[PDB]
């Protein structure tokens, strides 16, 4: 068995995922492929954060 | 068995997912493919956050 | 068994993922491929953070 | 068994991941591939941080 | 006389006027006067301008 | 007389005026006066300008 | 007389005026006056300018 | 007379004026006056300028 188990929990996060699984090119001829001519990425532009308040875990296990 | 199990819970998050599973090109001839001519991405533009309030977990397991 | 287990939990983070799984090129002829003509990345531009408040874990295991 | 186990938890971090798994080129002829014509990366531009508040762990194990 | 006279014309401006003519206190006893307990002033908060287009004057005077 | 006269014209400006004419205190007893307990002034907070386009004057005077 | 006269014109400026005419205190007893308990002044906070475009004057006077 | 006269014109400036005309204290008893308990001044905080474009004057006077 197993008691008081956590698998990874995100409080208060922001996650960004992009081309996660690994792009593959095979057997192409006389081609130009580009992923981007113009790409823009901006995660925080002129920004203020304000706090993320307290994130708590309490476990008790007795007498197993 | 298993008692007081968590699998990963997100409080107060924002998740962004883009091209997660891994794009594949096979057997192309005399082509231009582009993912983007003009792409714009902006996650937070001129922004203020205000707090995310407390996110709590309480478990008790007794006598298993 | 196993008691009071944590697998890695992120409080208060931001995660950025890009081309995670390892792009592969095989068997191409007479091609120009580029990942980027113009790429822009900016994680924090002109930004202020404000705190992330306390992130707590309390476990007790007795009498196993 | 195992008691009061942690696997690595990130409080208050930012993680950036880019080309993690190791790109591979095999069997190409008469090609120019470039990863970047113009790439921009900027992690913190003109920025102020404000603190990350206290991140605590308390475990007690008795009588196993 | 006078020909082709201008007195000062504002194109495209914003003017702010506050306590212009000079406040005066005379003959007071046992008083607290304050102009402000809490005052807020913010001229441009998180703002973008866009241009003010061309502002032209043409005068001709002949044979006076 | 006078020909093709300008008195000072502001294009594209912002003017701020505050306590212009010179405040005067006379004959006070047993007083606290303050102009400000808390004052806030912010002229441009987190701001972008965009251009002010061309501001032209053309005068011609002939044969006076 | 006088021809093609300018008195000072501001293009593209910002002017700030504060306590211009010279404050005067006369004949006070047993007083605390302060101009400021807390004063805040910030002219440009985290700001970008963009150009002010060309500001032109052309005069011609002939045969006076 | 006088021809093609300029009095001083400011293009593209910012002017700041503070206590210009010369403050005067006369005949006070048993007083604390302060101009500032806390004063803040910040002219440019974390700022980028971008150019001010060309500012031109052309005069011609003939045959006076």
């Amino acid at each position: 068995f197993l008691n008081c188990y956590v698998s990874g929990f995100h409080p208060s996060d922001i996650e960004v995922d992009l081309l996660k699984n690994g792009e593959r090119i095979e057997k192409v001829e006389h081609s130009d492929l580009s992923f981007s001519k113009d790409w823009s990425f901006y995660l925080l532009y002129y920004t203020e954060f304000t706090p993320t308040e307290k994130d708590e875990y309490a476990c008790r296990v007795n007498h197993v």
